[PDB]
């Protein structure tokens, strides 16, 4: 019983995979053409556009970059909802605007569709193993037909409120990461050049109240964690140029609905700034790189 | 074998009844003089100045505001340095400026004395019961000692460095503590606005990369989290104005090391702005109530 | 030869009443109907739609709140473009998101009109007086025939490029200004409060590289100038709630284009919490107030 | 009648040079002794000390980098309180923490000698010139003789209040001017991202609300302005290592006087990092280059 998949970078290829595992029959289709070739190699049919998924499957799954990615994705002129069945269940794992989310979710209803967005926690690592988080918004009804499927390439799916919550809730959890993380990064520089052993400073945080998961979990210092970016010359991880993203994202929907993101909107900045200044391929911990002071 | 405590404040007070609890006589001072009162009746003995607890105790304990208290409660004209002893051990468990705590260690052991700085992770609660983690710096040979005497007022009791890498790391911790209450209460104050339900928002927060302490202990958001501040309109706990010193205090640390501190600046201005608009008497996790239409 | 003019508030009233001082015929259109009641009376034709505004003008001004306004005024079911004529001249003086301007301009161009951004510099007075500024966007040729127009509303009349340049030149200017008058209002508290008298705190900055329009022009501190909204408790003047729209505008267009704006993202914080802390009608300078203790 | 002058950098060297203009022999002193060589071949007498140049001069200035070097220079084991001269005029014209400028006035009033903060506006230019600003504070009396001796060197002498209000004066403006530039910086980096010609946007911000002496007088944005910094890549100026250094005087006050600078803050902030990042040996206005993609 065939499953429609669009976009298939570094997150969709190793979703797509793990339909596959489950035993899934797939309709491929991505703007970029090399990264399909894997595909029709294992068995599964390639197709021309969105609208030729959508001609051919019952329900799909859209994770795109961002949302003019899924506008054009859906809305687009040879877009999915030109040839989308009565009955159809389309999810956007995509990371995009609430705002667009709900657009999208008015033009899909008025199809006859259902539409969902599923935006996703943890990186390419749990992607592959599927231990992904789905923070999940729409029509509570339909969120036991998305649990079946989610479930596949991901161990929690997580039920938010109606279309754009999971978005609301994605994009407010990596405004506190982003937060926390240039804190621990900042708290952990003044420390070292207080004279604190690193390693130490890390140990007090992380039985004190100032723990997070920044802290405890992905430490950006190096020489402190074992298995972190941090270790690894930042290389790899969650980029900077995404976390700028979703950051921005944090900032459209902080200034629509009036809300006041003080450090969330510096945090913004600091990342934007990171990404115009070599660190846009490099994991998001790399702050801390950014904050230390360069030999003369 | 006497030990004697100066300042007796809502740290101070509790932490001075645990060093009774394991049966230890102490001689009090306080500058504010109603809060001496308890420990007359208890059978302790009250003296009239610092010098007068460092001429009666062999080892002395500070738990006082911030810089200033215990520049005055040292090196003042009725200062403990004026009748110190030989060997005696110093310990200021204040939350005061590093630098400051280095003078005083240079005056302290000018006279023969041993000092260390430690201040403590914990609040009143900690504090009664006996749990406050302090972060001690000093002459490490010393920390032996200081354990012995630290632990009956609290359950960790860490080596940090040199003297001043005790304050040194209580500034950072309140530091990061600041900046990520201020942060979960930003991403709540977001996501309630965008539409989602508070518990669900929390629940999505922690089981993910934003998990912090604030979030999963100390939420606060009213209604979310049982047994803490939000659940009762911000009263005790930990004090915006205490909050506010603090965070000053790392902000002069950051500007003394050449440290850029962004956000940590901006979550000083934050509390600094409360502390005006009459939070200074709530509990600091009320910045949400600041930041909350 | 008729004018149309759609939304007579504040900037919008005098804007309208100085046309027909330069002898234009006014077709009146605005969704709050009490705003019209005054252009009747003085012989102006008022009508039910800016569709029925287009079907009648041959050239038309919209002095509306923000993006959405715009966007309904044109675009709606009994919009402007549902009626428009060949070769028509829309002049867009609102202040809204350059993005917003392309788009509208791409709408209107379909249509065999032309389009213009020309957002205004200057407040309710250089509106009624007639010496606003006007920063103007769009196809050069057609800013001959703008000019001709726009000069009998204001003074100065700027060419900014193409379309979306003149929103982009007023988004960029009140930035500019909020960043400069928060920091008045900072720089004036910090001198007071470290001791200094105002006007003197004044004199040195106006006289000095501190010295910018909010400081020699604006002054946010009660006392220091006479005829500025801080001599009459922040009445009037420049609304806190359009400075907040304004900064969203320059935060969203920040973004879009990728642009760090540490300060200017701060700015718009500061201006959001005051909207909801009851400065929202007090002038934009009411951030000293808001600021002291 | 011999004037003593102690520190002969940037700003001390053509100041000196333009005493030497009005006719006073110059008692030289500088920790930097290259820094002399120029003095003792104009017939200036160089002395191995403060305390050596208080033992000839009657009354003395000095222009320092920083708090500890006044301390240093003035209260040292051969500093000027050493062997100063009763009814003696020291003058400081550093830009130094005012606290640490009353701490010294009680140290020189204690030895029978007036003592002044005079801290200046205007940068190498002016210094050369003499038309420098000269903020002042001290015992008002004594104003008299202190601008008889530094209208020599600069064009402007204002009286601000008590000691220390001189460098108060100082350090509010310096923020604001901080704020205003990083503001201009961001603005205009932010209207040519949305695709303005630069010279358009500063006439723009000009003759607006935005318009201020770092738009109009020193713009950041390399080719809008001759004669500024940004003409001659950042060389020369007002260098970033100061601005920061003023930043952190401003910051360190605002602390001790509780009063929020959240924009102030982050200028601080901003500036510390470009030092951190090679733009120290460069003016300030390179602010620009380091947003700017
Ligand atoms: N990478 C991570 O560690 C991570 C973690 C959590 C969430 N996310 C989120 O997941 C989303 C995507 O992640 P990713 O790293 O796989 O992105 P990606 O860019 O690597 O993959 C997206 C793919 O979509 C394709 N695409 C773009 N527009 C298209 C269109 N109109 N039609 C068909 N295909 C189109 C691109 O060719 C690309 O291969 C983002 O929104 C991101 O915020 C990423
Ligand atoms: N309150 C908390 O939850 C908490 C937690 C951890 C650390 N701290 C830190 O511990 C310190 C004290 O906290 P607190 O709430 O007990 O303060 P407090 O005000 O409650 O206690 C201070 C006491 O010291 C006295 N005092 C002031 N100057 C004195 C002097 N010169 N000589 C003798 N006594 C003097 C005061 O009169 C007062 O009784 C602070 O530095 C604070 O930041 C507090
Ligand atoms: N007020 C000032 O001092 C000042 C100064 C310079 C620039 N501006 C800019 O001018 C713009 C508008 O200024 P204002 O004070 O006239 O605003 P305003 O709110 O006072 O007036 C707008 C009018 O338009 C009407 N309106 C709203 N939606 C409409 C629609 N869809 N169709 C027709 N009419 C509609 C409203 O009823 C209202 O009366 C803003 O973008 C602001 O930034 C204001
Ligand atoms: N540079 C400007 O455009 C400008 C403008 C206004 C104000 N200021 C203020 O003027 C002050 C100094 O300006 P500058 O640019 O000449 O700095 P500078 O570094 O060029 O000059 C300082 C001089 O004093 C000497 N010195 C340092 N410590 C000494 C000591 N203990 N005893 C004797 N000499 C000592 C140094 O060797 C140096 O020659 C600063 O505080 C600054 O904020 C500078």
């Amino acid at each position: 019983m065939p499953v429609g998949f669009i976009g298939l970078g570094n997150m969709g290829n190793p979703m797509a995979k793990n339909l596959m595992k489950h035993g899934y029959p797939l309709i491929i289709y991505d703007v970029f053409p090399d990264a399909c070739k894997e595909f029709q190699d294992a068995g599964e049919q390639v197709v021309s556009s969105p609208a030729d998924v959508a001609e051919k499957a019952d329900r799909i799954i859209t994770m795109l970059p961002t949302s003019i990615n899924a506008i054009e994705a859906y809305s687009g002129a040879n877009g999915i909802l030109k040839k989308v069945k009565k009955g159809s269940l389309l999810i956007d794992s995509s990371t995009i605007d609430p705002a667009v989310s709900k657009e999208l979710a008015k033009e899909v209803e008025k199809m006859g569709a259902v539409f969902m967005d599923a935006p996703v926690s943890g990186g390419v690592g749990a992607a592959r193993s599927g231990n992904l988080t789905f923070m999940v918004g729409g029509v509570e009804d339909e969120f036991a037909a998305a649990q079946e499927l989610l479930g596949c390439m991901g161990s929690n799916v997580v039920y938010c409120g109606a279309v754009g919550t999971g978005q609301a809730a994605k994009i407010c959890n990596n405004m506190l990461l982003a937060i926390s993380m240039i804190g621990t990064a900042e708290a952990m520089n003044l420390g070292i050049r207080l004279g604190l052993d690193p390693k130490l400073l890390a140990k007090i945080l992380n039985m004190s109240s100032g723990r997070c998961w920044s802290s405890d979990t992905y430490n950006p210092v190096p020489g402190v964690m074992d298995g972190v970016p941090s270790a690894n010359n930042y290389q790899g991880g969650f980029g900077t140029t995404l976390m700028a993203k979703d950051l921005g994202l944090a900032q459209d929907s902080a200034t629509s609905t009036k809300s006041p993101i003080l450090l969330g909107s510096l945090a913004h900045q600091i990342y934007r700034m990171m990404c115009a200044k070599g660190y846009s391929k490099k994991d998001f911990s790399s702050v801390f790189q950014f904050l230390r002071e360069e030999e003369t």
